């Protein structure tokens, strides 16, 4: 299945999932397309930031979902 | 399989896969090898743009094939 | 299961791991979590320096248990 | 299994293995260990070059095997 994450500009970046893959796997992929390493990864579903040993389905992130990037910083 | 990565000066790079690996399993490979990430790789085939989440197999790539190298720039 | 790497000023990396999980990948899930690649890293359980290659379950760390992260120099 | 990997002034890295993991694989561990990226990285058995899509077995690679580690550079 297919989801989106969108940058705060409203970039978009395309994901080929299942919905067993964690959120950290997703954080992997978005590295995979942007080399954003996981570590400076948030990702956000419904206003919520997701955690990194949960399941896609353990949100209800179904096809063609969107989920939002921010960046983490240190400190 | 075996397959080949060509860069735009002919250059060869032989890669060792199976047609259910994804362009991004492949991707993975380019990067072991050249220490090129993922993400600044594009991978073509008979002129055609390949997408990270799909197999070898879903291309029609065949034992042999060769696939062409260019990379992704910002923006 | 969950678990708890701790720095040395007490600060917290929370993960969630498997038994079968071996130390490289918890490794790998404090690089996802906070940037620090595996070969910085040492992990101590009960004053025992932990190999990577080892389960979590060979050196019996169950649910909520506190690991020590200490990096490692060059040389 | 147990394998070495010996530097050229005879530093050892251990390795825990399968016989059934790739030269890609044990170049992984390598980069757990030590920092130094698969490409970078070039492994000596017998006298030859392995590679990374061979197992380790292929190359009859057995418990308390010693490969031997040489750089890659850039051509």
């Amino acid at each position: 299945m297919q989801i989106f994450v969108k940058t705060l500009t409203g970039k978009t970046i395309t994901l080929e999932v299942e919905p067993s893959d964690t959120i950290e796997n997703v954080k992997a992929k978005i590295q995979d397309k942007e080399g954003i390493p996981p570590d400076q990864q948030r990702l956000i579903f419904a206003g919520k930031q997701l955690e990194d040993g949960r399941t896609l389905s353990d949100y209800n992130i179904q096809k063609e979902s969107t989920l939002h990037l921010v960046l983490r910083l240190r400190g």
